[PDB]
């Protein structure tokens, strides 16, 4: 039997996880906003390594995958050019989800693949943050987040 | 590589999945309102038969479960009491996941487990509806059903 779990993260804010996400879960990010004219999200282990961050850079336009332990620098940064041409007929809501596959982190910008991601720091996600730079995010003031767990 | 898949369903249409939902697949239909003071959410097969019917009856206040063949009565039905109840996670929006178990489907309402459905009519799922008494929904107009499919 699988799980639905939800939660309401603020810009600027972390979550843990009631159920933690692993191999064959999925976490979707939802905003109710498509701010495009500075964006993280980030999945975390429970000693507060990245194991997933990504990035949304307006300024340079790119979006950015990386991943770091705690006090650590990061590692191997992943860049996919042209943000705007990952939300192709989004209109003024967006989507964001990961598949936990394992070896790497599949990530779906609504029902794109934007990137096949090899992790870089393996386990278990036990928390989830989104934060911005300033009043300027590309998503709305509270993203939703929806976790299916008990998957495999 | 699994895959999402986004339809916007307004109350009394019929939408056809670009991806089946089979065996491991997830569908979740999104409600940016919940009316609690008539309602259908189904998942039908290839030939029209209806995998599994979720109704919402405020006044009887039963969730109501069942499948039917195409053109053909009702089969087995299974009902749960206090609609109300099922949904005291959140105000003025609800989710309703449906996990394909391959012998069950889980119905999940927000994080609320509401039925394991033994599954009367076997098969892969490949159009969704949703349906209201004229102008009086439990849910917003239009529904957002996403898909997560090619999980197995």
């Amino acid at each position: 039997t699988s799980a639905v779990n939800i939660y309401n993260i603020s810009a600027g804010a972390s979550v843990d996880l009631a159920a933690p996400v692993t191999t064959g879960d999925i976490v979707t990010f939802f905003s109710s906003a498509l701010n495009l004219s500075n964006t993280a999200l980030n999945l975390l282990s429970e000693n507060g390594a990245y194991l997933l961050h990504i990035a949304f850079r307006l300024q340079e336009n790119v979006i950015v995958f990386n991943s770091r332990q705690p006090n650590a620098p990061w590692l191997v940064e992943q860049r996919v050019s042209n943000v705007a041409n990952q939300f192709i007929g989004s209109g003024g809501k967006a989507m964001v989800t990961v598949f936990d596959h394992g070896d790497k982190y599949q990530v779906v910008i609504n029902e794109k693949t934007v990137i096949q991601y090899t992790k870089q720091i393996s386990g278990t996600t036990s928390s989830l943050s989104y934060n911005s730079t300033e009043g300027t995010s590309i998503f709305s003031t509270v993203v939703e987040a929806v976790t299916y767990t008990g998957l495999a």
